[PDB]
């Protein structure tokens, strides 16, 4: 169409990249996913029934904990539908809940100022807002409200020979001994390692060598990396030897490389896009190959086997360990915790092994039989896989989770595309398709992939390719949505840069002329979808006060059906890579979750984090909440240091009726326990005090993300309600909880460990393979008993009660 280009111009800057150029690519991946992931979508759209969908129900399948039912062991529920207030069971369908209110079916229970309808033959406490009600204290309220018309949610149709590569030299525009080391990889393992003669290093060098390696054309595995490096590390590159078509890379390559400032960045079929400035390579790929698609273990063994298929994921394997393994293969298949480490013990360097590998996984039974460990198939999706069948029987096993683990692992399983050999891959179809079928999961796809897309040159363009099959089947609704969120955004991100260029006069200049006619009329909040925002409370917003000036932006919401006046915060901020918070913030609910398994909890408070580009993205504003040091500021602050009893006094001061002031320390120490536990496992328990924040209400949250384990100053003691060496009856509930919570989770060692683990080679910049990962290992204590680890973090709670302040005053 001549009117087609309009439409395609509408995902571009949805997307922020355009899926159609074509000067930085040396063949069609790209293209070919995008022709390739059509199937995926329309069988999904088509799959999906329109009712449920504009609606998006959101509810979970998992027992209710305890702390919910007992306060409510009564069986009893009420449940105002607009004032006629009906009192329900934990068993009553919307149906039912509409059976009262009523003694025509075009009616459907929507929540009061949110987008979210408590419809769908889902069993009444089975959804989220109820929970959250009974979370909250706070009571339901829902609307008579009309059923959607999904007519708005319509997608606009449409040899034996020795393997050898010649490299011809490196050239740059602009800059001693360099030499080019050849790898060919496989699942980040080397395997065979040519180099060159170390001649002179300058704009221009040509080497004219063949590089003859061992390996075989044959013993090529699919997704191998053609891994080229420059030492003198400066600059690296990868090409794929045997291409999306199972095809073997033929030709001459001019590869532009990437500069070194272990990581996931180092893995990237990209090239760089800056032809302008960047080191280049040449290399000649000539040929004409082609390409292509019992008994019982002793007893003293298996007990050895036992042993090794019982560690932590991160315990090296010896290659004792994995001649036994692999010797053993069909005993090993028979326990799936064996899996990673059976297949990291596998010779890919063999077409025969592999061979074996290939024929050893269709006699899968007790795998796709076994109950879903999401820690396990997660280790097989890591940069430690590059096997197409290895990885898509941990997605088959992915394919089973019910929508809300779709979203409790979305980020980290979004950040594992990263890990993906080539660009249509099980994983991005699989994250594809549930985007499709709920838009809760989608909405969150479409800024979780545009966070990179935004911000990773080195996998932009394949998140651009991810980001439009999805842009390309969501509805005509969510597209207004998305137009309307990027607004927004890019206009308002645009006044956080000004005013940091230097205020509180200029601001509001420049906001007020903002609302004037650009900040559209209602836009949803990208943390919280289910909250739309109008205009904002100008005499409200701000710029905080630090090195860094965040924008702290207030709007009003959009919604008249919400029963209250309360407002919508938002945090702009730019100079941080609010990219590690979003990764810190979603383990948190992790843990938040995995404890209710044993219906314990913490009571943390993981506010909305929303990256948006480099250095800059938005923050959730938490209600009546105050960072420690203010607290302790307007009593000492600027060269005094502290004071012991100020905390307990802001609580009873902020806090009416006494009803309210034991509740607010109540609810105090299990956030206390929640983020020491929390920020102790994931090593970033040294934190200052501007970055530690509490509610009026209790909750204490940490923020922005000689020594200490954990922050647990004096103050939070004496709160509790002890001076020193002693021990308040709170103390003790402050323990009686914390190694309940910390041995909950080492219940997990082997989850925590690997999404720390992506998390770091994902997240942070170039990632220790070896230590910074082990740190976990360490606090968890792996290995020991369910007791020297109990009393090892009990003599960590001993240190910051040891050392009073030692380093809050140093903090400098
Ligand atoms: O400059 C900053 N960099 C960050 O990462 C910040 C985090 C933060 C998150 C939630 C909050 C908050 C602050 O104060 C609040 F009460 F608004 O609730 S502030």
């Amino acid at each position: 169409s001549e009117e087609s280009q309009a439409f395609q111009r509408q995902l571009t800057a949805l997307i922020g990249y355009d899926v159609t150029d074509v000067s930085n690519v040396h063949d069609d991946e790209l293209e070919f996913t995008r022709r390739g992931l059509v199937t995926p979508r329309m069988a999904e759209v088509a799959s999906r029934d329109p009712k449920l969908y504009a609606m998006h129900p959101w509810v979970t399948s998992k027992p209710l904990p305890e702390y919910l039912w007992k306060k409510i062991a009564n069986n009893c529920i009420f449940i105002v539908i607009h004032s006629q207030t009906i009192k329900v069971s934990p068993d009553d369908t919307p149906g039912a809940i509409l059976q009262s209110f009523f003694t025509e079916q075009d009616f459907v229970l929507r929540v009061c100022g949110r987008d979210e309808y408590l419809v769908g033959e889902t069993p009444i406490k089975n959804f989220q807002w109820v929970r959250h009600c009974l979370k909250n204290g706070e009571e339901i309220h829902v609307v008579l409200d009309t059923p959607p018309d999904p007519a708005l949610d319509e997608v606009r149709k449409e040899c034996d020979r020795k393997f050898r590569v010649k490299i011809r030299g490196i050239d740059i525009p602009v800059l001693l001994t360099v030499f080019v080391e050849a790898n060919i990889q496989h699942g980040q393992q080397v395997l065979c390692q040519r180099r060159t003669s170390p001649k002179p290093f300058t704009e221009e060098v040509l080497w004219n060598v063949w590089l003859e390696f061992s390996i075989k054309i044959k013993d090529l595995p699919k997704g191998a990396l053609l891994n080229l490096q420059i030492y003198c590390l400066l600059y690296y590159v990868n090409l794929l030897l045997i291409d999306h078509r199972f095809l073997l890379r033929r030709g001459e390559y001019v590869l532009h490389m990437w500069q070194i400032s272990f990581n996931a960045d180092k893995l990237t079929s990209a090239t760089n896009p800056d032809k302008e400035n960047s080191m280049s390579i040449s290399i000649l790929l000539d040929n004409y190959c082609h390409p292509i698609a019992r008994a019982e273990m002793p007893n003293q063994l298996r007990k050895q086997l036992e042993a090794i298929i019982a560690t932590d994921p991160l315990n090296p394997l010896t290659a004792e360990d994995k001649e036994l393994l692999w010797h053993f293969r069909y005993e090993s298949l028979k326990h799936p915790k064996a899996y990673p480490k059976l297949f990291s013990s596998v010779k890919w360097g063999q077409q025969e092994i592999v061979a074996k590998t290939y024929q050893l996984l269709a006699r899968r039974e007790v795998w796709d039989q076994s109950a879903l460990d999401v820690g396990l198939t997660m280790q097989l999706l890591d940069c430690n896989f590059s096997d197409e069948n290895v990885r898509a029987i941990a997605v088959q096993k992915l394919e089973s989770l019910e929508d809300d683990d779709v979203l409790h692992y979305l980020l980290q399983l979004v950040q594992a595309v990263k890990f993906e050999p080539y660009h249509d891959s099980a994983l991005a179809r699989f994250l594809l398709k549930r985007g499709l079928r709920n838009k809760r999961i989608g909405h969150f796809l479409f800024w979780f992939l545009r966070s990179e897309i935004a911000q990773s040159r080195h996998y932009q363009q394949r998140f651009a390719v991810i980001l439009e099959a999805y842009l390309r089947g969501c509805g005509t609704a969510m597209l207004h949505d998305f137009t309307q969120q990027v607004q927004v955004i890019e206009m308002l991100q645009k006044v956080t840069l000004d005013i940091k260029s230097l205020v509180i006069s200029q601001l509001k200049q420049k906001l007020e002329n903002l609302q004037n006619s650009q900040l559209p009329e209602s836009f949803r909040v990208p943390y919280d979808p289910g909250l739309k925002a109008g205009a904002l409370a100008i005499e409200k917003c701000k710029v905080m006060a630090s090195k860094k000036k965040p924008l702290w932006l207030e709007f009003k919401c959009a919604d008249p059906t919400a029963l209250s006046n309360e407002t919508i915060g938002i945090i702009f901020k730019h100079g941080d890579d609010l990219r590690q918070d979003m990764l810190i913030l979603q383990i948190l609910r992790i843990m938040e979750s995995i404890w209710e398994t044993e219906s314990l909890d913490l009571c943390l408070l993981p506010y909305g984090c929303i990256s948006t580009g480099d250095k800059i993205g938005m923050i959730e504003i938490v209600k009546d909440a105050t960072t420690i040091a203010k607290i302790q500021q307007s009593t000492v602050g600027n060269t005094g240091a502290f004071k012991d009893e100020v905390l307990n006094h802001w609580l009873k001061e902020k806090s009416p009726t006494e009803e309210k002031f034991q509740a607010a320390v109540e609810r105090f120490v299990y956030s206390c326990a929640g983020y020491c536990v929390a920020t102790f496992v994931l090593g970033i328990g040294d934190r200052h005090n501007d970055n530690i924040m509490i509610t009026e209400t209790g909750n204490l949250f940490h923020i922005d993300f000689e020594r200490v384990p954990f922050v647990l100053t004096p103050d939070f003691l004496f709160v509790m309600g002890t001076s020193g060496k002693k021990t308040s009856p709170h103390f003790q509930k402050f323990q009686d909880i914390c190694v309940k919570a910390y041995l909950a989770l080492r219940h997990h060692t082997n989850l925590l460990i690997i999404l720390f683990s992506m998390m770091l080679m994902t997240g942070m910049p170039q990632l220790t393979s070896k230590e910074d990962i082990e740190y976990i290992r360490d606090a968890l204590t792996v290995g020991k008993n369910e007791e020297d680890a109990k009393k090892y973090f009990l003599d960590q709670i001993e240190v910051c009660r040891d050392k009073g302040w030692t380093v809050q005053f140093n903090w400098f």
